[PDB]
């Protein structure tokens, strides 16, 4: 299924997606993505819309 990540680094904002077998697997992709792209902070997950957010 399609999972989405909403990033808010402060100045820099964006959204990415990934096709993953389950939510834990998408979470690993998104956590590495946020780490590799300098966004570090508060995490949310809405299973009903398969949407993560991370906010600096």
């Amino acid at each position: 299924d399609t999972y989405k990540l909403i990033l808010n680094g402060x100045t820099l904002k964006g959204e990415t997606t990934t096709e993953a077998v389950d939510a834990a697997t998408a979470e690993k992709v998104f956590k590495q993505y946020a780490n590799d792209n300098g966004v570090d902070g508060e995490w949310t997950y809405d299973d009903a819309t398969k949407t993560f957010t991370v906010t600096e």
